[PDB]
């Protein structure tokens, strides 16, 4: 076993902002939106929310060696909405997490 987990790719790219500003740029962005999820077992020593979270920042940890495939740099804005993208793509793995979400609103 290695540890690269693969899950073909996602459906639905348009991802929500709420920033109308923001939203021209994300035109661009969401042509290069991250098509890949992986995560380790090193990362699993907290709750179950921040498991999620930490997640997300293994994705990005990594990607920083598919960035010279483009021979690239990536921006704390450009950084922020793919971040955005990947935590939604942590959940398309399993639908079974997000039927919580409908059920019961309480925060």
């Amino acid at each position: 076993l290695g540890g690269y987990v693969l899950g073909s790719a996602m459906s639905r790219p348009i991802i929500h902002f709420g920033s109308d500003y923001e939203d021209r740029y994300y035109r661009e962005n969401m042509h290069r939106y991250p098509n890949q999820v992986y995560y380790r077992p090193m990362d699993e020593y907290s709750n179950q929310n921040n498991f999620v979270h930490n997640c997300v920042n293994i994705t990005i940890k990594q990607h920083t060696v598919t960035t010279t495939t483009k021979g690239e740099n990536f921006t704390e804005t450009d950084v922020k909405m793919m971040e955005r993208v990947v935590e939604q793509m942590c959940i398309t793995q399993y639908e079974r997490e997000s039927q919580a979400y409908y059920q019961r609103g309480s925060s």
